[PDB]
This record gives structure tokens, C-alpha cells and sequence, in this order.
DNA sequence: AAAAA
DNA sequence: TTTTTGC
DNA sequence: TTTTTGC
DNA sequence: AAAAA
């Protein structure tokens, strides 16, 4: 009935296991912090497959036949069940590694490591931390606490949809052939978000394109709507965290007016550019969800003796590269009935 | 993957 | 070298 | 038991 | 922490 895999199962953000998931979700960033690798993503996968099911858990007998549910977890659901609550969870809320380390990495440029620096010298705030001499900071770590407030207050669906026409007009301006589509948890239909994920491709100068990046955002310093900027320059592909294709991570300063107390808002903003050739691997790969992403690399590798990335698709039995101008295409290939953007929620 | 430190 | 960034 | 768990 | 080899 059901699938270990992510890419096999339809999972929308109508939730009916809300109660268990944040449970969950709680558990796997505790082993995360602590870096339990294994535990942590048993959890990821034992949450994923509880945000798949049609109807809410209300017995015991309901878990039986589900997935990535082992020992542990159906104990759990087992705690919750009666109490309506998760003695686990409820403990981890309260733990000063736990609570210090989910506060210090909601700071862009902030990380497992930096927290776990900070936590080790005797820090508990961010106010103490700021106000500290004897520290150095980043230029994404100074970026992340100056627009602070702003980028912990998660995007909306109206500020997204201001953003993907102030992207569009610039990207449109410089390149007008160039597809622009919106990528990340604003395509699978989410209503708020932490960034605003974008995909460019021209159907295309191999020169022009390398300098395209670079005249967007000049563009909107000129006009000093660029907060904060970071551009990264561009087979068989593995141990490769982020792909291989140009981009930017942004701080994107959106007049009020323009989505429809200070008469501005920082917004998270990613670009990425990607040879046309490419589109439909690269937009596979942005459109995520993490969940998603990894399983589909699982069960590939896994299952169909295949090797995917964001860049291509390659069938190690045949030793060819499996092209594709469409996700329907590499779902097909994959051997895998298509789940559209909207399902793509684990 | 790149780029900062 | 080590850390951060992304779905 | 030992290995794998995403690029 | 769970499942495969
Ligand atoms: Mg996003
Ligand atoms: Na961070």
C-alpha cells in the first residue's frame, strides 16, 4: 500500500497528523543538533510518511501497515494517543542545547557549527552574543541579525507573488526570451515560506548567461533594493551538497506598496541559473520538498540501479545519460508515476 | 558545487 | 582547512 | 551482525 | 532509529 519513498506516495499540506508530525519534527532536529545522523532522519522519515496519510491517527491498529514506523516511533504515537501531548518532545522544548541551538541557527548564516561554538563559550541569547567584542561575524552572520526580525517572520503567498513580478521585470529586462519560474515551497502551493526560490533559463549565450546574474542584481542595488548579496560561479555527480549550477543567495528590500512601520520588508531570495538543456533537472530539483529530493536519489540508486542529481539522470545498467525536457519525463524514466508540485509536501 | 575566513 | 548556503 | 541512510 | 545486505 504504502512507500518508504518520498516520490511514492502523494503528500499534500492538508495534514491530519499535525499532532504526531511536530512531535517528530521536534525529535529529528534534536538528534540533528547532537549529530545522530541515523536517528535524526528516522524521525524525518517517520514524520514524512505520518504527513502522506489520508485521515487522522486515532488507534493503534491504524499505524499497522505503514512504514518507517519501527520501536520508537510507534511508542510515540503511543504517548499521544492518550495524553494528547508528547512527553518526549515536551522534554526536548525544554533543554538548553536544544532551545539555544534552534535559536542561534534561525540567524542566516548561522549554523550546526557557529551554534554549537556560541552554546560552548557559555551563551544563551542573541542579544549577549550581538553584544560581544571579542567576536567576529560574517558578512552573511552581520546580514542575518541586521534584517533579523524581518526574515524570522516567514514570507507570505501576496509577498511572494510581489517578488516573482519584481524578479521577472528584471530578469525580463536584461534577457527576454528566458523563462523564469518559481521554484521551492511557493510552487508546491505553501502559503508561507522562509525564502522565495527561482529558476532562470534563456532557450542562450554561454557568455550572456555568466553575466546575467550580475546585471539583475546590480540592477536592484542601483536602486538600493539589494540588502544583501552572494553570487557562486557554475557528470556522473556525487558528495555535492549544492549543485553545480550559477546562483545567489539574497536579502531583497520589498517597498510595502508593492504587495497588494518602517514602509520596508527583508526578504530571502535564491536565483539560480541553469543551461536550458537542463531545465527540467534543475526545476526537479528546486521544486523539493528535502524530502522529496533525498528519497528520489534512494530509490533510484536503490531501486532503479540509477544515479540523479540536479544536473542529470544516469542509468548505470544501460551507461547512458537520460535526457528529458520535462519532470514528467524523468519521473517516467525513474519508473515512477508523476507526482505534480502540490504532492511533493514530505 | 562556490566563497568566506 | 572549516563552515554555510539550497531543495 | 554490519552497512546505509541524498545530492 | 529503521531497514537492507
Ligand atoms: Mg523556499
Ligand atoms: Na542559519
Amino acid at each position: 500500500k504504502i512507500s518508504q519513498y518520498a516520490c511514492q506516495r502523494r503528500t499534500t499540506l492538508n495534514n491530519y497528523n499535525q499532532l504526531f508530525t511536530d512531535a517528530l519534527d521536534i525529535l529529528a532536529e534534536n538528534d540533528e543538533l547532537r549529530e545522530n545522523e541515523g536517528s535524526c532522519l528516522a524521525f524525518m522519515r517517520a514524520s514524512s510518511v505520518l504527513k502522506s496519510l489520508p485521515f487522522p491517527i486515532t488507534s493503534m491498529k491504524d499505524t499497522e501497515g505503514i512504514p518507517c514506523l519501527g520501536d520508537k516511533v510507534k511508542s510515540i504515537i503511543e504517548g499521544i494517543i492518550e495524553d494528547g501531548e508528547s512527553s518526549e518532545a515536551k522534554a526536548v522544548l525544554n533543554d538548553e542545547r536544544y532551545k539555544s541551538f534552534k535559536l542561534f541557527t534561525s540567524v542566516f548564516g548561522v549554523g550546526l557549527k557557529t551554534a554549537e561554538k556560541w552554546f560552548r563559550m557559555g551563551f544563551r541569547t542573541l542579544s549577549k552574543i550581538q553584544s560581544d567584542k571579542s567576536l567576529r561575524f560574517t558578512q552573511m552572520q552581520k546580514a542575518g541579525f541586521l534584517y533579523y526580525e524581518d526574515l524570522v517572520s516567514c514570507v507570505n503567498r501576496p509577498e511572494a507573488e510581489a517578488v516573482s513580478m519584481l524578479v521577472k521585470e528584471a530578469v525580463v529586462t536584461f534577457l527576454p526570451d528566458a523563462l523564469v519560474t518559481m521554484t521551492g515551497g511557493f510552487r508546491r502551493g505553501k502559503m508561507t515560506g522562509h525564502d522565495v526560490d527561482f529558476l532562470i533559463t534563456s532557450p542562450a549565450t554561454e557568455d550572456e548567461e555568466q553575466q546575467l546574474l550580475h546585471k539583475v542584481t546590480d540592477f536592484w542595488k542601483q536602486q538600493g533594493l539589494l540588502l544583501y548579496c552572494d553570487i557562486l560561479e557554475s557528470p556522473s555527480r556525487k558528495v555535492d551538497a549544492l549543485d553545480h549550477f550559477q546562483k545567489c543567495f539574497l536579502i531583497l528590500k520589498l517597498d510595502h506598496g508593492r504587495v497588494h512601520g518602517k514602509g520596508w520588508k527583508a526578504i530571502r531570495v535564491d536565483l539560480v541559473m541553469c543551461p536550458y538543456d537542463r531545465r527540467a533537472f534543475a526545476l526537479l530539483g528546486w521544486t523539493g520538498s528535502r524530502q522529496f529530493e533525498r528519497d528520489l536519489r534512494r530509490y533510484a540508486t536503490h531501486e532503479r540501479k540509477m544515479m540523479l542529481d540536479n544536473h542529470a539522470l544516469y542509468d548505470r545498467t544501460k551507461r547512458v545519460f537520460l535526457e528529458a525536457e520535462s519532470e514528467e519525463e524523468i519521473f517516467a524514466h525513474l519508473g515512477l508515476d508523476y507526482i505534480e508540485p502540490w504532492e511533493r509536501n514530505a
